[PDB]
């Protein structure tokens, strides 16, 4: 059968291209994710149609419902086979779905508005004058939420509890805060969509310190899909074929505007 | 049953204690992956013990007898129940063995003697000047072998038929070339260990460039091993609790010297 991808619009892995309305099917989407799922797929010998995750999300479980949401979800619900994006490979999120070996490598990082008189994590926790947040639903809210390293406990608690929210909904409005806020909000997201973002017009952002915490993306699939073996298998060959790393620079640094 | 953890004396992963000598057991080894072992055994609820690969390689398949060597050999044969070590994760291994989710990511790199007028592989590739190896039966070889990148494959044609023989049989044999070879012999290994070698006495050797490829270590289990599952779900929760990067900057930077 057609295989179902769920995936997510996060530049630059998936962006919908100029002229989609004259477009069909998969040929609506490009991006990092819209290429690897191409090879992946042909690789693995399927047939398959792209789809934009319903909610928009990532993928969280709600504590008091137990539904995840998210393109987690619309894999654990059986709405899609497969999910081919910058989702981040966690602990509780492999308790009920599978993912390959990773595809990219990623930590935790700090974005500013340049000239933000901050260096590092403990720059933005030693201070007040400078919000900052997180993806309202994702990985690196997870991360600060459980941390017990203390400096980012102490930027937890101040972000959990800071008036007006400091979480954004998606990538593009932590992004758009950043830049409107005069160098008093600082957004923490991942390495990846920093290094993307320094690279676009209007050349405003920038990536500062180390990276928190190292991890990865993955393919994803439902706990004991028939797809599982093949798609990792193919992950592992395109990576030792140089493609990953292609991929990466066509569209993240290829294209950089600054 | 008490399960049997192949691994490989490879600095800072394992090491012979100083006193190594009145020690019995699991406790004559210090090092990154020692304390792996310990955190991954005291989650998945086993006792274990720590025997030295026998053949003191990390594995490849022989061409003619298709029989497997090193760590990955013991697993194939039944030797061993696990390999906790610095084994990197590739297609063909992962055709016989299974792999955890990386530990921790590494690329191949260079290292020279201090003041080596090299910096790139490009610059390796187009001289004969300095020589330059990798080590025997591991994926540093393999890579090379494989590569269809004109530099690599260019590397690869010199040092598969370069006299005397530029191929070494464990990474410390590696970097004692380059320190005695007044700037002769640089060699290719892992970032990891190459920045580890940095910052220990005598200070003498350099990485430079970027690294050639990424890629991770991952624990291996043999194909179908119930062990395995709850390896995978004990390196994520290591990883989230900031124990990998604890170990890390235990094993590396805390153990500076340079
Ligand atoms: C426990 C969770 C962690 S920790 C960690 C680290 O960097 O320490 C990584 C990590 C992420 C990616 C790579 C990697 C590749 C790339 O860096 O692009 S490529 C490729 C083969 C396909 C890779 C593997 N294996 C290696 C390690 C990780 C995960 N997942
Ligand atoms: N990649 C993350 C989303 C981005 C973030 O949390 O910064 C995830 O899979 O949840
Ligand atoms: N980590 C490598 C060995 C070192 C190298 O090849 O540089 C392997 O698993 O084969
Ligand atoms: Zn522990
Ligand atoms: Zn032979």
């Amino acid at each position: 059968k057609t295989v179902v991808v769920t995936t997510i619009l996060e530049s630059p892995y998936v962006m919908m291209k100029k002229n989609h309305e004259m477009l069909e099917g998969n040929e609506r989407y490009e991006g990092y994710c819209v290429d690897l799922a191409a090879e992946i797929a042909k690789h693995c010998g399927f047939k398959y149609k792209l789809t934009i995750v319903g909610d928009g999300k990532y993928g969280a479980r709600d504590a008091d419902t137990k539904i995840w949401n998210g393109m987690v979800g619309e894999l654990v619900y059986g709405k899609a086979d497969i999910a081919i994006a910058p989702l981040t490979i966690t602990l509780v999120r492999e308790e009920v779905i599978d993912f390959s070996k990773p595809f990219m490598s990623l930590g935790i990082s700090i974005m500013i508005k340049k000239g933000t008189p901050i260096e590092s994590a403990e720059d933005l926790s030693k201070q007040t004058e400078i919000a900052y947040g997180t993806l309202d639903s994702g990985s690196t809210k997870e991360f600060f939420r459980r941390s017990k390293i203390a400096v980012f406990d102490k930027m937890w608690t101040y972000m959990r509890s800071a008036e007006p929210s400091v979480f954004v909904r998606t990538t593009a409005e932590g992004v758009a805060r950043v830049r409107k806020s005069k160098g008093k909000y600082a957004y923490l997201l991942e390495s990846t969509m920093n290094e993307y973002i320094e690279q676009r017009k209007p050349c405003d952002t920038m990536k500062v310190g180390g990276n928190l915490d190292s991890k990865g993306y993955g393919i994803a699939t439902p706990k004991g899909s028939s797809l599982g073996n093949a798609v990792n298998l193919a992950v592992l060959k395109l990576n030792e074929q140089g493609l990953l790393d292609k991929l990466k620079n066509k569209w993240w640094y290829d294209k950089g505007e600054c």
